[PDB]
C-alpha cells in the first residue's frame, strides 16, 4: 500500500521541501515523474558549493510555487520558459537530489567522505546496459501531478546551471491514473498488467523507515549521510507484444500472484503473506516466481527490505522495432548492499527475465533534507 | 480557441465512434495523444478488408468502453492486457484511421482510387528527416483523457493483428495541463511558451468545416473520399535550451505575437487579426515572422485554410546531448495541396527555422466515418 498515491487534480497542493528529510521518498507517488541525470561541470569544491546553493534556491521556489519571474527587459532571455502561463503552481511537485559514485572522485576531494556502500552500478546477468543511460554525478527525481510542471522544473534548473550541469540521460514516467486518483487505496498497475508495490513497508511508519530507508548514526557511515538514503534506479524494458501473447496461467506463474487481485496464488487478499514452507516444490507459487525469490522469508534477511517507488514509461519503438515501454524502477534503502544488491542477486535467473531487459539507471545517494532557508544541499558534506 | 479542450478527469465521457465523419478531427483536444504508424502485412485485398473490418470492431469497443473481456481459459493469452484493471473506461477515446500513399500501390489494386493530392512526404528546405520516423501504410491517431487509455487501446489493436500490422514508428504527445482544465477557454501552450491554436478555423462551424476540412462532392476526387480529410503530420524537434537562452524580444519577433497574451504584436487581444497593409516594412510584425508568413490574409489566402490539432511531446535526449522535446504537428484539410503544402511553402525560411527541426511524419488521408455498426472502414474504397 505504500508509499501511497497523490491526486493529479491538486494544482495548488504543496509538499514540504524543507525538512529533516527530502520529499519524494516517503511522499505518496505523484502521477508524473522525470528521472534526469547530470554530469557536474563544477571546477572545484567551491563551484560544487555554488551549484548546491543554487539548486536549493530553485527547488524551494518551484516546489512551493509563486508568480512566474517576470522579465522587465526584453533584450534579456525570458526568466521563465512560460510553459505554465503566468503563475507557477506547485502542483504537488517534489524534487529529490542524489549523488553518484563519480562525484567523490579527485575533482572535489570528497573521496574520504563517500558513503560506504555507494558504487558504480555494474551489470547483472540479465542486463543489457546502455552506457548512454547509465550513472551521472547527480540525479534529480522530479515528481508532480502533471508532466507540464515536471518539465517546467527541469527547464528552470537548466536555465540556471548552463556552466554547472549537462544533461546526461532523462526518462519520464507515470502511474496508472486510477490508482493515482484513488489516493493510496489502490496499488499502481504496471504495463505488464500486474500490481506494482503491494509488499512495500508502511511508509507512514516513521520508526520502520528509520530501520528500512533512512541512514541512522548507528551505521558504519560518514556523519553527513545521516537522514539520507541509498537510491537504486533501474531502467527496465518490457517485451510487451510477446507478453500479451503469453498464457494468463504463465503470466501468473511468473509473478506468483493473481493478476486481477494481486494476491499471491492460492491466497485470497492482495496483501496476504504466504508460507513457503507448505509449498516446497513451488506447486502453488513457483520457486521461479518473482514474489518467492524476492524473499525466502528466512527472518535474517527480512532485514533486507526496501521501499519501492517505480513508474510506468512509454516512449517510442526499440532498435528492433518493438514497442519501447516498461518500468522506471526506483527504490530507497538505509543500506545499498543490504537492500537492492541483495535482492537483485537473489532474483537472478527468475522466470520474469525472459520478458524484461534492464538497460540503464545506476546507484546514487540521496542527500539529507534541507532543514530551512539557511540550510542547503550538502551543507553537512561540504563542511566536516 | 478551436477545436477546444476536454478535461482529463472524466473517465466516463464518450465520443461517438460512428457517423458521417471520424472523431479525433473536429473533436476538442483530449489531454493525451499517440501517433502510431504501421506497415500493412495483409498480402491481398481480401486481407486488407479483413483488417479494416477488424479495426472497426476493436475501435467501436474501445471508444465506447466496457468490462474487460474475461479470459475463461487461462492457458490462452489474456484477452485483455489488464493495464486498465477490470473496466475499459471510454475516457474520451477517439481513434482516427488514415492511410498512406503506399497503401495505394500494386498490392491491393487500389491505385485508381487514390486521393488526387495524396503523395509521399518529401522534404522542405529546413527538414532533417529520419527514415525511421517517416511514412507508413496506415496511421492511427489515438487520443484520450489519459495516457493509460491510449496505450491500452494500442496494445488491444496490436494483440488482434499480429498477421496484419507491424508498428513502424510511434510518438506520444500531450497538451498543456492548465488548458486541459479550461476546456477551450484557454489555447494550449506549446513547449516554446507560446500559444498553439489561436487562429484555428471554427470547428463547431458546420459550413466552414465543409469548405476547409472535409472532402465534398464538388471537388474532383474519387467518391469514396467524401467526408474524409487530408492529414499532414510533422514530427518537429525544438532547440529548447538555445531558445530558453534567446532574448524575449527575439522570441516575440520570431512568432509575431506577445508571449504572455498571445496577441499579434501592436494589438491587445489574442484573437485580433492584424492588417499587414498598415505596416509594409514589417516594423510591428516581422516579415519573416511565423504569423505573417503563414497567414498574409490576402485574396488567394482564403483557400489555404487548414485545421491544426497539434500536441507537445517530450522524450529523452538526442544523440548529440539535447533535450528531445517538440511538437507532434497534425492538421486536417479538404485538399493537401491547397492546405499544408501551400502553407509550409509560405513558411520556408521563416526565422523560427533556427529553433525547430522537422524529423518525421507524413501525408495520409483520413477515411470517411463508419456510418453505423453495419458499416466498416474502407467499405466504399474496397467496393467496386
Ligand atoms: C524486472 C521487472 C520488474 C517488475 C515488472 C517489477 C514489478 C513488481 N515487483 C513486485 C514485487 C517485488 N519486487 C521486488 C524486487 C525487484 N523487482 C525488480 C524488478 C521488477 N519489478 C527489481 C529491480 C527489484 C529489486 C531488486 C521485491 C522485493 C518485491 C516485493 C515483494 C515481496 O515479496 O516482498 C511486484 C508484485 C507486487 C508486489 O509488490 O509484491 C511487481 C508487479
Ligand atoms: C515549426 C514549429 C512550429 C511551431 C513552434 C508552431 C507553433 C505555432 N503555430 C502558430 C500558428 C500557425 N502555424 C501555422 C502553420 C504551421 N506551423 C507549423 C509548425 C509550428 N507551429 C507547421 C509545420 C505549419 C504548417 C505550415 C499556421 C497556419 C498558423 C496559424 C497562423 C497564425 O495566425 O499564427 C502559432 C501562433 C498562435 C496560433 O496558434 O495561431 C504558434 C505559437
Amino acid at each position: 500500500s505504500a508509499p501511497g498515491t497523490l491526486s493529479p487534480d491538486a494544482r495548488n497542493e504543496k509538499q514540504p521541501f524543507y525538512g529533516e528529510h527530502q520529499a519524494g521518498i516517503l511522499t505518496p507517488q505523484q502521477a508524473a515523474m522525470m528521472l534526469v541525470a547530470f554530469d557536474v561541470l563544477a571546477s572545484d569544491k567551491a563551484d560544487l558549493e555554488r551549484l548546491f546553493r543554487l539548486l536549493t534556491q530553485r527547488f524551494a521556489f518551484l516546489t512551493q510555487g509563486g508568480a512566474a519571474p517576470e522579465t522587465p527587459n526584453p533584450r534579456l532571455p525570458p526568466l521563465d520558459s512560460g510553459i505554465l502561463g503566468g503563475y507557477i503552481a506547485p502542483d504537488n511537485l517534489t524534487i529529490t537530489l542524489s549523488v553518484g559514485h563519480s562525484l567523490f572522485d579527485e575533482r572535489f576531494g570528497l573521496a574520504p567522505q563517500m558513503p560506504k556502500k555507494l558504487q558504480k552500478m555494474t551489470r547483472f546477468p540479465n542486463d543489457s546496459l546502455d552506457a548512454a543511460l547509465c550513472h551521472g554525478d547527480v540525479l534529480l527525481q522530479i515528481c508532480a501531478n502533471t508532466q507540464d510542471t515536471v518539465i517546467h522544473a527541469l527547464r528552470d534548473i537548466i536555465k540556471h546551471t548552463p556552466d554547472l550541469l549537462s544533461v546526461r540521460w532523462k526518462r519520464e514516467g507515470f502511474i496508472s491514473d486510477h490508482a493515482a486518483r484513488s489516493k493510496g487505496k489502490e496499488t499502481p498497475i504496471n504495463l505488464l498488467g500486474f500490481k506494482d508495490g503491494t509488499a512495500n513497508p508502511d511508509s507512514q511508519n516513521d520508526k520502520l523507515m528509520q530501520k528500512v530507508v533512512w541512514v541512522t548514526a548507528d551505521q558504519q557511515e560518514p556523519a553527513w549521510t545521516i537522514g539520507g538514503s541509498y537510491q537504486a534506479v533501474r531502467l527496465i524494458q518490457f517485451r510487451v507484444e510477446f507478453w500479451d501473447r503469453t498464457p494468463l496461467k504463465e503470466q501468473q506463474t511468473i509473478f506468483g500472484r493473481d493478476k486481477q487481485t494481486g494476491a499471491p496464488l492460492g491466497m485470497q487478499h492482495e496483501h496476504d503473506v504466504p508460507d513457503y514452507a507448505s509449498d516446497p516444490e513451488g506447486k502453488v507459487i513457483a520457486l521461479d516466481s518473482h514474489i518467492r525469490l524476492a524473499n525466502p522469508r528466512t527472518a535474517e534477511s527480512e532485514s533486507s527490505l526496501m521501499l519501492r517507488r517505480g513508474y510506468s514509461y512509454s516512449l517510442g519503438v526499440t532498435n528492433s522495432g518493438q514497442l519501447d515501454m516498461g518500468l522506471l524502477f526506483v527504490c530507497y534503502q538505509h543500506d545499498l548492499e543490504k537492500g537492492f544488491l541483495t535482492v537483485q542477486k537473489r532474483l537472478n535467473g527468475e522466470a520474469l527475465e525472459e520478458y524484461v531487459k534492464p538497460i540503464g539507471g545506476g546507484y546514487f545517494f540521496a542527500l539529507p533534507g534541507v532543514k530551512d532557508a539557511n540550510d542547503y544541499f550538502g551543507s553537512a558534506l561540504l563542511r566536516v
